[PDB]
């Protein structure tokens, strides 16, 4: 039946994207009710970025220093304030397309959909995982700042990421919708770099369960393992240590497949020590760590192929 | 800067999805202007599928044998006809969310975005390539029939696929929006199976160009090759033969990177004969064939890293 990295339908978010311009800088903003949220560096010039003092740069702006464009309409700013690394612009109009929503700060290992945008116009959508090192391997070009990440539950959009910068290795960093950065990054020019990363163990296990639900059992084995013995192998292969909380989370998947979590860990240990011998799992030649246990339950059938 | 399999924003299509029920069968339909399009097998029962005569099964239905639900509203059918493998239901209301659109029959190797839907409610979006063997490796569960594939240019939605069935190997088959199947498949129960497939050479080359644009040149070499000598290697590795039309298509990418097409073919030939030696390209350990030259130009920077 297939297994794909799928994103949430993006319509509810497309209706919230606008363009924000201050001086010569234009980037994207998120328009919810009567507020537009955007990266605070929209107020900076290239030189400002070397050592910007945002409090000082901002007090020098007025409400009209900001130009907000929604589609083909101009929104009038009637207030502004800084909240951590974001600017909150109050506008004269409430977005009629505002969806039911909330702001959530996602945890490392969790996934979300990104709606890449330029000049307030959505251009593409794809799924990303927040890495343990607090970066995401997105696809972004100049002008994408302010693009957002989100999940959708029922008809409530949980916004969890706003894009702010690209690091030397080509990976990306940003904030939650309260403007607090994920990771130790800052919105200014420094020698900052992505720290060391690690494979998301819980997700790789979830994905092996997805492969079984979809009818594949070739990588299973007759062994079991202790959490501690598993972690000795995990440390060697740069996998996050597995905890009992992670084992508990895998409970439902374990029950749907009849495969005990620690027995699946034994299967993983063997895959790490012996490789995959030219075989594939769910079409992949490598162990995938960008699907959470939740993503698997969402996409896979509730009935294992058996 | 990253490279992801990204789909087109799905909003314009979400506003067109509805549910169509005939008897005990419910699947998805596409509502454009005053017409709803859906798989004709919605009129069949399980037994009907063994050897259905659609002309005979359909003449036995009336306009009211069909229930069309848009969100929470019931649409009244005032006409119906069969067009190849689809049903075209005329309804009493014109969709106010109808986007500018057109129906296109995509060619093998080309890509499109799929909006997976159930009960007329969009659940996810992902990018697929139409394989040379006319199937797509989608992610679909029971109830997904009628889900559509599309591309978006400017603000015109080009619909190119409607989902109808899953084959024994777990891959998927469907039709264009005139109801003609892609491939030799039929909407009934038979021993039909996906034919042999092949790697999409032109796309793998496009992707190697994307990797160079993004700053990576490790797999290049000092050799060149003739189209014929390249094809002898392609035949051995089950790659589609490269033609001069394919070489011409790669012209712009070749110019942006300063790498002659046949020299890039020499690089591919070497990658196929020697493997990738534990290295990755654009984060991948394998040669990717699901990005067209058009997808690359769309997502990559217009300035090579150099
Ligand atoms: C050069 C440059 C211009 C605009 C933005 S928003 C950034 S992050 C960098
Ligand atoms: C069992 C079954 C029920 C409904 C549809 S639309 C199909 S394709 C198969
Ligand atoms: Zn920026
Ligand atoms: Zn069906």
């Amino acid at each position: 039946s297939g297994f794909r990295k799928m994103a949430f339908p993006s319509g509810k978010v497309e209706g919230c994207m606008v363009q924000v311009t201050c001086g010569t800088t234009t980037l994207n903003g998120l328009w919810l009710d009567d507020t537009v949220y955007c990266p605070r560096h929209v107020i900076c010039t290239a030189e400002d970025m070397l050592n910007p003092n945002y409090e000082d740069l901002l007090i020098r702006k007025s409400n009209h220093s900001f130009l907000v464009q929604a589609g083909n309409v101009q929104l009038r700013v009637i207030g502004h304030s800084m909240q951590n690394c974001l600017l909150r612009l109050k506008v004269d109009t409430s977005n009629p397309k505002t969806p039911k929503y909330k702001f959530v700060r996602i945890q490392p290992g969790q996934t979300f959909s990104v709606l890449a945008c330029y000049n307030g116009s959505p251009s593409g959508v794809y799924q990303c995982a927040m890495r343990p090192n607090h970066t995401i391997k997105g696809s972004f070009l100049n002008g994408s700042c302010g693009s957002v990440g989100f999940n959708i539950d029922y008809d409530c959009v949980s916004f969890c990421y706003m894009h702010h910068m690209e690091l030397p290795t080509g990976v990306h960093a940003g904030t939650d919708l309260e403007g607090k950065f994920y990771g130790p990054f800052v919105d200014r020019q420094t020698a900052q770099a992505a720290g060391t990363d690690t494979t998301i163990t819980l997700n790789v296990l979830a994905w092996l369960y997805a492969a079984v639900i979809n009818g594949d059992r070739w990588f299973l084995n007759r062994f079991t393992t202790t959490l501690n013995d598993f972690n000795l192998v995990a440390m060697k292969y740069n996998y996050e240590p597995l905890t009992q909380d992670h084992v508990d989370i895998l409970g439902p998947l374990s029950a749907q497949t009849g495969i005990a979590v620690l027995d699946m860990c034994a299967a993983l240990k063997e895959l790490l020590q012996n490789g995959m011998n030219g075989r594939t799992i769910l079409g992949s030649t490598i162990l995938e760590d960008e699907f959470t246990p939740f993503d698997v339950v969402r996409q896979c059938s509730g009935v294992t192929f058996q």
